[PDB]
């Protein structure tokens, strides 16, 4: 036998990666996805480059969300949601379009 305890940590992963989405200039759009892991991986969104500073992201029940109000024509790019923890590290990309 071997001593052990139930309820061990886990590595980060994306069950439902982000998908393409379109929105009208001036409208609101929140990027919702699914990510698992333990402990909860760090959620940081970036605009095809540097991380966002005015992002009120909200991770609940392993659900990373990013509310983006005032969809500007200069936002149309590729949102990257990095998720890493003491266990592993993973990242995903997305494609948001602004009419």
């Amino acid at each position: 036998g071997s001593s052990g305890s139930s309820g061990m940590e886990v590595a980060p992963s994306f069950s439902s990666v982000l998908k393409d989405c379109a929105v009208i200039e001036g409208q609101d759009f929140v990027l919702q996805c699914s990510v698992r892991g333990t402990p909860v991986p760090r959620i940081t969104w970036l605009l095809n480059g540097q991380p966002i500073q005015y992002a009120r992201s909200t991770c609940e029940a392993g659900v990373a969300e990013l509310h983006i109000q005032d969809a500007l024509p200069e936002d149309h790019g590729t949102y990257t949601c990095l998720a890493e923890n003491a266990l592993g590290q993973v990242s995903c990309s997305a494609w948001v379009t602004v009419h």
